[PDB]
This record gives structure tokens, sequence and C-alpha cells, in this order.
RNA sequence: CGCAUAAAGAUGAGACGCGUUUUAGAGCUAGAAAUAGCAAGUUAAAAUAAGGCUAGUCCGUUAUCAACUUGAAAAAGUGGCACCGAGUCGGUGCUU
DNA sequence: TTGTACTGTAGCGTCTCATCTTTATGCGTC
DNA sequence: CGCTACAGTACAA
């Protein structure tokens, strides 16, 4: 009759048992549909659902900004196309049609085969004047001769479709200020610039140069003037033109000869001693190694000179493969010494180009408009429209630019217009869609759904803060006592600590807070430091529009923008007080309204909640307790301001992996009570990942980074602080956390830092992110740009680990940076990134588990219980319980009821059962803890600490026998009651008997999720042109024979189709069953119309009602119980589960683990006698792993292998051989087959790579639980 | 639940630099040639999920998805119990 | 001409802006 | 709180 039901969640997994009050798990005989001889099947009410981890919407972000760029980009071509045709078509009326076929093949083009002038000779002429792209800017920057239309274009389409970033938001003028000679006019520069440009480098040269008159006052070449508002004093002009110089001559090396186009110069610089290197090169290659010439110069999989080119091979491959051949010669040390420079036959468009911002491309564009509009009168007509082709960026606060047909815009439009970057201004509301780009996304309140929360540097927020904070501070204090500590304290201190308070009010003019106060008005200060009127703040009158100001500056960060917002209050300030107050940038919004807190009032008394904080008499009373207090009027407002599962969770926010595991185990659960009848459980029991620690040990962990620092640079002994001071609410920043982590210096290149310019430097991940999801400080570094461009896809090379290995050591002992951090610095040192590091668990599974089982708590005590009373406020019929991972493990760890994950996917179904029983038990036992562990209920030395000695000694009635903390046992009867009732709830005889039969039952099940797989339509790797078929068109038109394509196609479900075939030159239809992949791509148009697209395959008369769908993970059984699943159309994967018994799993989580049990010395006896004496054992499990694997793996040739392995090694230690025993199961293990290893062989997978038997076995349709069949039996079709 | 300090992650927008693919950048000589010697190599165009229609400087890799009967779809409905045992579940007994 | 066996292959590095979440600790609160 | 299908080449019929 009765039952509970125990949940485990993970992230791929969800976990179900369901049991009664006696602990047993109860068995029916379910009904199988199907045509199959079977009609019942008996199914224990235990299982698990396996599913593949729900995917964040990162990629498809990234892909979809991708394509929106690319979009774009091909815009602002065909903008400058439309620009350029009309006097385009007088000269060359077809070249923009040979520009767009140049990808076609000689056949495919409708004209000649040359683009740009369509004849031989002049393409010859051209490609001979001009190398690259750059000498033809060039040209046309530093010539006035009239150039070629068609140059013109190739010109400014080069550098509008390639325009560089725009970080910089200055001018930055380069036709003048480039050259490093402005020092003369100043009172040259070339010093540092040669050197490393830093802070004490400058000031020590700066002396060396000239012994200062002035310090800190020399008014030039200072630090000041090189690392808009602060000119309200009246160098300015010489101190800007020479910040310009020394970036642009940090980006782009010098050019003395004088030209308004130095990127183009420093490029045509780099092709020249390109040239020159590489003749040099192939010079003393053939006069010392000839043998040589061919592999470098010709072979072009060597990664050499022609691996370099015409191969994948990158810069640092080259580098690092034609080092040994460069040391080994003689003559070549100026070619070593630029190969440690990196300046060795570099390209041009390289990976270190992103540094180059989109102003020099806006002069070199000017340059050439401004030469060529004299002979060409409409590039002096629209040379405004061309620079702004090329200078426009749509703002991040206006988004795209839909017309109502996308889920992502915001924007709204004041006319109805097609959008260009000309008039995009008199077009795009630019006010509203910035307003709703901050409004779409902050939440609304949660007591108050239908309006906007306030900002946290609210002025009504803040006293809000105090005042809630203050009014249960006790030495209760009355209201006039608050306003004068307030008066006295907060608005004179920024922070305000008890010790402040005992000494400057209780002196002249506590419990309930620790040593400092966390309410504190820093909005308040810094509007005193700003207005200078500390009467304009503290009247009542002037809240609301300095409730507008602060909403203004939080919603807003453009100065024009936020002038516009604030024009209206100018004539209560002067005009510097606004200037200056417009650069107080606010970000973060509060948890609370503005009208629950301040518009809301009492029926009775009249006032507002805050003035019920500011003054309740003697009550005292808080929010929590006003909102939960009958006696005012707010709770029934908070009541009256308050379908299917899917919208359910379609308005849950947050990360769309938790919906996955959310929607499983609510649909496991709804089954679950459909199976037994409509019965609804007593309580259903969660598996919670909370936890409880010691409170010096969760102080020690949540400790300020600011300490962290301090105490890093203490041990290090450094001066950064000095120089540099900071707070801890200013590294938050991330940029600035690394750079102060790594003492200001560059992690990759032995340089310092510059503090001012962190937007130029690269936040690194140690381990890639395209190998591991991980973005924790382990894996976070700082660095320079150019170097972690370098690192695609790699960790950072043996030789930065040989330069700077004293350094990260330096750091580890100083306390900055762990050891993981270390270990994932020197990965190199250990082969670098291998199939062992891809392995293990990783934090972000964590946090979603988290969330997860949070929303099943949530969802799961809204669902089952479905009454209530005018009395009652719910009937609790189902008692949702939610237990600590904690619990459970030390009872697995306490009667040897071990789990090890590596076996079965069994874990997860005996965890669930587990925590039913756990939970069960503790409910029952202990009925006064009901409110504690049942959701929605709740019972209202350090206090976590306590908590969790009460969560570590509650467990303590399970044992027989209780050993003190003074090594003194202690005895508790075997039966145990109830205590208040003398119902019996915990037997230490059948019961344990009963838990050991549950757990050593074999029949559990296990469901795999059928899924249908959707994501991309192959691998993104565009292969070469070949003759094979299976090669992905790329487009319509371009046959892939001809132009290459994609491969790995992904496959989205299986077809099982039964038609006739074409076969033999004498054609005659065969008729034949078979599997036919659908891929993503031809999934929409099979769905359209089955019969046509198989018949379009080569098939006819196909039977269309004998079409079955076939999902991955399909299920199909054969003879002896061999189960294979689908993994796809031409693949299957392992489908059967071995039940080891539960004698063998416990005696290899005793072998393995052999000296770190961390118990007592006797247990550790206990368990290594107990390991002695059944060393027979591992034979056993052997012999029961070849009897699985010849019934139902049928890899004889590896289980040759692994028994002539195992018969080898037989001597080896237990802890050895029980280890590898543990990677043995690997072979048996359900899924995909994997690579593992022995003690020294390695066993390669056996791939099941033919779907011929399953065409005749017996299909299983699984229900979410599994107990609900349809079987099928394939044979019988066709 | 609010404030403060952690840590690990989510959602959306604007951008950059590469990479890949085909074509253009006349290869020369000895050559019956299979080939061999020599020369050259750095750049550009186009595409960057096939495409879709409400045709936007928009959208297209997130989420949802056992089988059957209704329903365009959304959505709804569909499967006996007890006992004795256990190699992926079996056997025995009542029930309509 | 069609199945099997063994080995190799797979898109990548950031920058600037916003807002959120669930766990851990110190205070009040239900 | 997990963890490869497809490509390409070489042999058996
Ligand atoms: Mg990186
Ligand atoms: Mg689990
Ligand atoms: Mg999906």
């Amino acid at each position: 009759k009765k039952y509970s039901i125990g949940l485990d969640i993970g992230t791929n997994s969800v976990g179900w048992a369901v049991i009664t009050d006696e602990y047993k798990v109860p068995s029916k005989k379910f009904k199988v549909l199907g045509n199959t001889d079977r009609h019942s099947i008996k199914k224990n009410l235990i299982g698990a659902l396996l599913f593949d981890s729900g995917e964040t919407a990162e990629r498809t972000r990234l892909k979809r900004t991708a394509r929106r760029r690319y979009t774009r980009r091909k815009n602002r071509i065909c903008y400058l196309q439309e620009i350029f045709s009309n006097e385009m078509a007088k000269v060359d009326d077809s070249f923009f049609h040979r520009l767009e076929e140049s990808f076609l093949v000689e056949e495919d083009k409708k004209h000649e085969r040359h683009p740009i002038f369509g004849n031989i000779v002049d393409e010859v002429a051209y490609h001979e004047k001009y190398p690259t792209i750059y000498h033809l800017r060039k040209k046309l920057v530093d010539s006035t001769d009239k150039a070629d239309l068609r140059l013109i274009y190739l010109a400014l389409a080069h550098m509008i479709k390639f325009r560089g970033h725009f970080l910089i938001e200055g001018d930055l003028n380069p036709d003048n200020s480039d050259v490093d000679k402005l020092f003369i006019q100043l009172v040259d520069a070339k010093a540092i610039l040669s050197a490393r440009l830093s802070k004490s480098r400058r000031l020590e040269n700066l002396i060396a140069q000239l012994p200062g008159e002035k310090k800190n006052g020399l008014f030039g070449n200072l630090i000041a003037l090189s690392l808009d508002d602060d000119l309200d004093n009246l160098l300015f002009l010489a101190a800007k033109n020479l910040s310009d110089a020394i970036l642009l001559s940090d980006i782009l090396r010098v050019n003395t000869e004088i030209t308004k186009a130095p990127l183009s110069a420093s490029m045509i610089k780099r092709y020249d001693e390109h040239h020159q290197d590489l003749t040099l090169l192939k010079a003393l290659v053939r006069q010392q190694l000839p043998e040589k010439y061919k592999e470098i110069f010709f072979d072009q999989s060597k990664n050499g000179y022609a691996g370099y080119i015409d191969g994948g091979a990158s810069q640092e491959e080259f580098y690092k493969f034609i080092k040994p051949i460069l040391e080994k010669m003689d003559g070549t040390e100026e070619l070593l010494v630029k190969l440690n420079r990196e300046d060795l036959l570099r390209k041009q468009r390289t990976f270190d180009n992103g540094s180059i911002p989109h102003q020099i491309h806006l002069g070199e564009l000017h340059a050439i408009l401004r030469r060529q509009e004299d002979f060409y009168p409409f590039l002096k007509d629209n040379r405004e429209k061309i620079e702004k082709i090329l200078t426009f960026r749509i703002p991040y606060y206006v988004g795209p630019l839909a017309r109502g047909n996308s889920r992502f815009a915001w924007m709204t439009r004041k006319s109805e217009e097609t959008i260009t970057p000309w008039n995009f201004e008199e077009v795009v509301d630019k006010g509203a869609s910035a307003q709703s780009f901050i409004e779409r996304m902050t939440n609304f309140d949660k007591n108050l759904p239908n309006e906007k929360v306030l900002p946290k540097h609210s002025l009504l927020y803040e006293y809000f803060t105090v005042y809630n904070e203050l009014t249960k501070v006790k030495y209760f204090l009355s209201g006039e006592q608050k306003k004068a500590i307030v008066d006295l304290l907060f608005k004179t201190n920024r922070k305000v600590t008890v010790k402040q308070l005992k000494e400057d009010y209780f002196k002249k003019i506590i419990s309930g807070v620790e040593d400092r106060f966390n309410a504190s008005l820093g909005t308040y200060h810094d509007l005193l430091k700003i207005i200078k009127d500390k009467d304009f703040l503290d009247n009542e009158e002037n809240e609301d529009i300095l409730e507008d100001i602060v909403l203004t500056l939080t919603l807003f960060e453009d100065r024009e923008m936020i002038e516009e917002r604030l024009k209206t209050y100018a004539h209560l300030f002067d005009d510097k007080v606004m200037k200056q107050l417009k650069r107080r940038r606010y970000t973060g919004w509060g948890r609370l309204s503005r009208k629950l807190i301040n518009g809301i009032r009492d029926k009775q008394s009249g006032k507002t909640i805050l003035d019920f904080l500011k003054s309740d008499g003697f009550a005292n009373r808080n929010f929590m307790q006003l909102i939960h207090d009958d006696s005012l009027t707010f709770k029934e407002d908070i009541q009256k301001a308050q379908d299917s599962l899917h919208e359910h969770i379609a308005n849950l926010a947050g990360s769309p992996a938790i919906k996955k595991g959310i929607l499983q185990t609510v649909k496991v659960v709804d089954e679950l009570v459909k199976v037994m009848g409509r019965h609804k459980p007593e309580n259903i029991v969660i598996e919670m990942a909370r936890e409880n620690q010691t409170t010096q040990k969760g102080q020690k962990n949540s400790r300020e980074r600011m300490k962290r620092i301090e105490e890093g640079i203490k041990e290090l002994g450094s001066q950064i602080l000095k120089e540099h001071p900071v707070e801890n609410t200013q590294l938050q920043n991330e940029k600035l956390y690394l750079y102060y982590l790594q003492n200001g210096r560059d992690m990759y290149v032995d340089q310092e830092l510059d503090i001012n310019r962190l937007s130029d430097y690269d936040v690194d991940h140690i381990v890639p992110q395209s190998f591991l999801k991980d973005d924790s400080i382990d894996n976070k570094v700082l660095t320079r740009s150019d170097k972690n461009r370098g690192k695609s896809d790699n960790v950072p090379s043996e030789e930065v680990v040989k330069k700077m290995k004293n350094y990260w050591r330096q750091l580890l002992n100083a306390k900055l940076i762990t050891q993981r951090k270390f270990d994932n610095l020197t990965k190199a040192e250990r082969g670098g990134l291998s199939e062992l590091d891809k392995a293990g668990f990783i934090k972000r599974q964590l946090v979603e588990t988290r969330q997860i089982t949070k929303h099943v708590a949530q969802i799961l005590d809204s669902r089952m219980n479905t009454k209530y009373d005018e009395n009652d406020k719910l009937i609790r019929e189902v008692k949702v319980i939610t237990l600590k991972s904690k619990l459970v493990s030390d009872f697995r760890k306490d009667f040897q009821f071990y789990k090890v994950r590596e076996i079965n996917n069994y874990h997860h179904a005996h965890d669930a059962y587990l925590n039913a029983v756990v939970g069960t038990a503790l409910i029952k036992k202990y009925p006064k803890l009901e409110s504690e562990f049942v959701y929605g209920d709740y019972k209202v030395i350090g206090k976590a600490t306590a908590k969790y000695f009460f969560y570590s000694n509650i467990m303590n009635f399970f044992k027989t026998e209780i050993t003190l903390a003074n090594g003194e046992i202690r005895k508790r009867p075997l039966i145990e009651t109830n205590g208040e009732t003398g119902e019996i709830v915990w037997d230490k005889g059948r019961d344990f008997a009963t838990v050991r039969k549950v757990l050593s039952m074999p029949q559990v099940n296990i469901v795999k999720k059928t899924e249908v797989q959707t994501g991309g339509f192959s691998k993104e790797s565009i292969r070469p042109k070949r003759n094979s078929d299976k090669l992905i068109a790329r487009k319509k038109d371009w046959d892939p024979k001809k132009y290459g394509g994609f491969l790995w196609p992904t496959v989205a479900y299986s077809v099982l189709v039964v038609a006739k075939v074409e076969k033999g030159k004498s054609k005659k239809l065969k008729s034949v069953k078979e599997l036919l992949g659908i891929t993503i791509m031809e999934r929409s148009s099979f769905e359209k119309n089955p019969i046509d697209f198989l018949e379009a395959k080569g098939y006819k008369e196909v039977k269309k009602d004998l079409i079955i769908k076939l999902p991955k993970y399909s299920l199909f059984e054969l003879e002896n119980g061999r189960k294979r699943m689908l993994a796809s159309a031409k693949q299957l994967q392992k489908g059967n589960e071995l039940a080891l018994p539960s004698k063998y799993v416990n005696f290899l989580y005793l072998a393995s683990h052999y000296e770190k049990l961390k118990g007592s010395p006797e247990d550790n006896e206990q368990k290594q006698l107990f390991v002695e004496q059944h060393k027979h054992y591992l034979d056993e499990i052997i012999e029961q792993i070849s009897e699985f694997s010849k019934r139902v793996i049928l890899a004889d040739a590896n289980l040759d292998k692994v028994l002539s392995a195992y018969n080898k090694h037989r001597d080896k230690p237990i802890r050895e051989q029980a280890e590898n025993i543990i990677h043995l199961f690997t072979l048996t293990r359900l899924g995909a087959p994997r690579a593992f290893k022995y003690f020294d062989t390695t066993i390669d997978p056996k791939q099941y790579r033919s779907t011929k038997e399953v065409l005749d076995a017996t299909l299983i349709h699984q229900s979410i639980t599994g107990l609900y069949e349809t079987r099928i039996d394939l044979s019988q079709l066709g």
C-alpha cells in the first residue's frame, strides 16, 4: 500500500527506486506490447535513466555572432560596390562579376579566368609590380599619379573587409604623430621605444639622458604623459602626440622613410626581409647540406618551408623544426637571432595582426581618398560615406537590427526605412533601445513580479540596507538613537566598525553585529564628494530626483546619453558639477523594488516599511518579520501581488542544461506514480549536493582575495602596492586581479606589464578551452596579446617552461598560485595534453547539478501536494525530503556497502535506493526533525561547527556500537524504536540482510535515453577536392568533386527501410531491408516527404507503414540476452550491464585504496587480513569477466590478450593487480568501446562497425523508467 | 530571505585576428617519357554551417523528443494483485 | 564487387559591454 | 556530479 521513492540526480543520470515501509523493492509483472511472443515480464522497481548531458548555449551564441559578423562584412563590401558601380561600369563592366566568380573553376566562370584585368599579361604585370596588396596600398597612399580605379577599389575593399580592432576610442592620427621625432618640439623617444616600455625604465633612462632638474616636474617625456576632463587647469598637445607616437611605434616597426602608410611600409619590410632570408637560407642549405634541400623546400609534410607555405605548419612549428638545422650550420647567427626574436621569414596575414587598430586603416583610406579625389570626382563627392562604411559599428546596447522577427532583438526604430550606416542616427532610437538593453535583462522583484527592482547604489536602497541591519542591533536601539548613529557615523565614514561606534558615539553621546557593519552609505559619501552639498542629500523633498540621478547613472554609460537624460536637472546644479557627476558610473541592481519598500503603506499606521525600520517603537521589526507579521497589511498585499510542465520550465531562466535533468526526473516521478495505480507516495527523497563544514574552514575558504594578495606580496617582499594602491572591491575585475596575482609581470614573457593598458592584454587559459571546459582561477593567466594569439589549441610550449620555471616556483611558494596551476603551467614537461587529462569530473557539472536538485525540490513540492484548506495553507500529502551526500557516503563506508563507478551503471540505482532507505529511517526515527529535513518547513563554538557536529552524530543510531572521542565504546541495542512510540523503525537484523539482498539484485532497469541528434551538420574542416562521393557539397552549385567539402556528417536518426535495389548489370529488383542514416541537413527534407526522399536514394516500392524511426541509443536484443545500442546507422554500442556480485565489489573496493582508508589501525588490519585470505577472488572475477565477455561482448582476441596479460602478471602485489582489474571493466562497460590498459599492455577497442545483425533482432521501446516496453521483432518484417 | 566575503558557472549584444577550401599569381630546361635537375613560394577574390521567407544589414548547432489510440498541433488517454525464489528476471496461486 | 581490421581525424585565440545563479562561511529573520 | 563516429587504406571472400 504505502511506499516511498528515492532519487539520485546527476548531470547524465537520474537514479530512481521505489521502496515500501519494510525497505523492500517491489517487483511486478508488466504487460508487453508488440508482435513478439512475450506478453509479460517481471521487473524490479529500481533503475536509472542515462542520458547525454545538456549543452549550454555558448557555442550556439558564438556561431550566431560569427554568422552576423560575416553577413555585415558582406554588406559592407556590397555598400562599397554599390558606390563604385556607376564609375566601374565605364572602365570594366564585368569586374565585380569576375570578382564574384573568382571561386569558380575555369569551366564554371562566365568570363576570363583572370579576375582583376581579364587577360594574362596585365595580371602578370600587376603581380610583378605589386607582390602583395600592401605594395598597392603604399603606392596609392604615397604616389600622386592617377591610378586605375580597379586598384583603388581593391585597396579600399581590402581595408574595409579587414578593418582592425575598435578598442581605441581616440583619434590617434598616423599622418604626423607617427614618427618618434616629436621630442624636439616637445622640449627622440627612440631609446625606451627600443628598450622595454615601463615606468622604472623610463625614469632611469630619462635620468640617463638628462639628470633631472625636477624628478616629478620635468615637464616632458614623463610617465604621466605616456602611461579629457583632467584639462580643468586651463604640455597637453605634445603629451597626446607622444602618447599616440609611443602606441603606434609599439604596434609598428619604425619608418624613417616618410610616408602616410606606416602599416603598409612595415608589411613591405616583412616581405623584403622574408625574400632576403629565403634566398640566403636556400644558398646556405645548398652549399652545406644538399641532402636536406629536398626535405625542407619540397616535402610539404615535414614542417619545412614547403610545409610552412603550402602545408599546414604554423610559424611556431616551422621555427622549432628549422632551429636544429640552423644551429648545426655555419654563418647563421643573424638568422638565429631573428628566430629568437620571432622575426624570421614572417608572413603578412599573421596571427598577431589583431593588435592593429582601425584608426591606421582609417588614416590610410583617408590618404588614398585625398590622393585620388582630383582625378575621380565621385570619390570626393562621397568620401564621408566611405569613411563611415569603414568606421561604423553597431552599439552593443542597440543589438540586432531586426524588424520584429528575432527573439534576440530589442531595438526600436523611429522610422521604417532600411538601416544603412549613413542614416543609422536618424532611424534608430538610441535612447529607448539603450534603456531596453538593461531593462530586458535585469530581474523583476520576487515579491512584486510586475515592476522592476531598484539599483543597488540607490540612496533609498542604502537607507534600507542600513536600517535593515541596524534595527536588530542591541547594546534594542530606539529610532532617535538609530537616527543619531547614522548621522554621526554612516554619513561620516565609508566603512564603520563596532570599535568606532563604541569610541565615537557611546563614549560621548553590543550584539547583533560582528566587528564591522555590513551596511554602509557608500553612494551618500560619493555624492558628498561630488555635489559638496550635505543639505541637498539630507533633504527629503529631493529624494525622487536623486533616485532618478542614480537610475540614469546606472542605466547609461555613454557620455551623450547620460548628458541627454541629465539635462532636465541642470538648473539645480552648476555645469562643472554635472560634468564631474557624469563620470560616476554605477553597476549593479538591488533585490527590492521602490514600491515594496517605500510606495506601499500600512492601512492603519500609514507608514512606509522604511519608516517602520527607522522607528518601530520598542518592537524594532525587520522586513522579514514585517512581511510575515499578520498584524500589518503587507502580507495580504504581497499575496495578492502573486498549465503544462513545459511551461513551468520555460519561464525558469538560467542555464538550459538544468532543464534536461529537471524534465527527466519529474517525468520519472510521474511514471512511477502511474505504475503503482495512481497512488501518491508517502515521501520522496532527493539527493542534495549540499554539505556542512567547520566555521573556521568556511571562513578560510571565504576570506578576501585582498588578504591573499597581501600575504603573497609580503612573502615575496614586493612593492607593487606602494606604487599601485588598490582596495578589495577593485579586485572584482578579472584583468586587474590577474595582474596583481602575477605581481605585475607577464607570465609568458619576462617583462613588466602596464596596469593602465590591460585591455591590450589577453587572459589565457593554460589548459585550452578547445580541449576542456575550465574557467577556474587555476587556469586563467593574464598575458600580452600576441603570445596568446600564438597559443591556439595548445598548452604553452617547453621553451617557456624552461625559461620561466624559476618564476613559477617563486610564485608557487609565495601562496599566490596553487599546485594545480603550477601543474597546468608545467604540463608540457609530462607530455602536455593526453587522453588521461581529458578524463575526470569538472566543477560545471557540480554547479549545474546543485541548480537541478534545488529546482527538483521546488517543482516536486509544488506538483505533489495540490490541495489546501482555508485554515491549512497546504496539505502535506507527500513529504519531499533532501538528504546530503555525506550521510549516504558514511552509510556506504560504515556498513561495507561500497560502490565503484567503473563496474556498471547500477551504482546510480543503488545510491537512489540507499537515499530512500536512509531518508525513511531518519524521518521515522526522529519525527521532531521532520521540519528540519522536509522541504517547506523550518524549526523556527560556531553555529556551522555545531550544525556539522549535529549532522555527524545524527547517524549514530544506525551503528551497533559507537566509539566516543575518548576511545571508549558505547552500547546501543539492536532493535531501534521511535522513542515517543514503540514502532519499529530500524532492525539491525532483518533489514541489513534486506539491504544486502537489494544491493545484490542482478536485474536493474538501466535505460539509455534515446535522443534525436541535433547540432552541426558535419565537422567544420573543409577537405580538399577528391573523386569520392562522400564529400558534402559546401554550396548548391559547388560540386564537391571539383571544390572539396565537408566530411563526417552527423546523423539525426536512423530509418529502417524495406524496398528493392537494382543490383547487377542485368537489372533486377532484389528485395532488401537495411538501415539508412538521416543526416541533419536531410532531416527536414525527409520529414517533408519520406517516400520521395527514399526514392531519390535509389529505393522503390518502399513499404511506407514499415518505416521505423530509430534514434541514437535505440535498443536491440539478440540471442543469449545480448543487447546492442544503435550508436548510428553504421555503428553499434555495448548495451548489456555486468551484474557482479556484491562480495566481489566489496573485495575490489577494499583491495584498492590499500593504505588510504584513514580510519583506525584495527580496521586497517581487519581489511588487511580480509583481502589477504581471499586472494582467489581475483581469479573468480577474471572468470566472471571472461564468461560475460564470451557471452555478450564477442571480442575474442582482446579476451585472449587480457587472459594472457593476467596470467603473465599474476605474481604482482594486490594493489596494482586490483587497480588493473578496476581498469579491466572498460571492456564490459556499457556504451562505446574504449581503449583501456593493463599493467603494461594496451588493449585496443573492438569496434562494432556492422549493423547487419540488428536487422533481424528484437527492437525494444523502453519507457522513461523502462518498466513499460513494446518489443518489436524485426525478422517478421519484409 | 536581506546585507558582506568566497568560489564555480550561466544569458544576451558589439567587434578583431587567423585557419580551411577553389580560383588568379604564364614555371624553365633535358626530355619518347615513366621522370630528373633548376627556379619560385609571403598575396588577393569568394564562401565560412546546406539554406529559409515574414526579405530583415533577420533567422538557421540551446532547449523539447520510448511505443500505440485520439488530436493540424498543443494536449489527453492506454498496461492486475499476492507469495516463493534469483544471472539481467523466473516460477506458483486468485482475478476479470 | 563486398565485408572486416587497423590506424588516423576532428576550427582556434581573444577584446569590450551588460546583467544573473547555487553553493560555502558571519550577522538578523520566519 | 563522464568520457567517438567516421575516413582511409589494406586484404579475405
Ligand atoms: Mg588563450
Ligand atoms: Mg548518479
Ligand atoms: Mg539537442
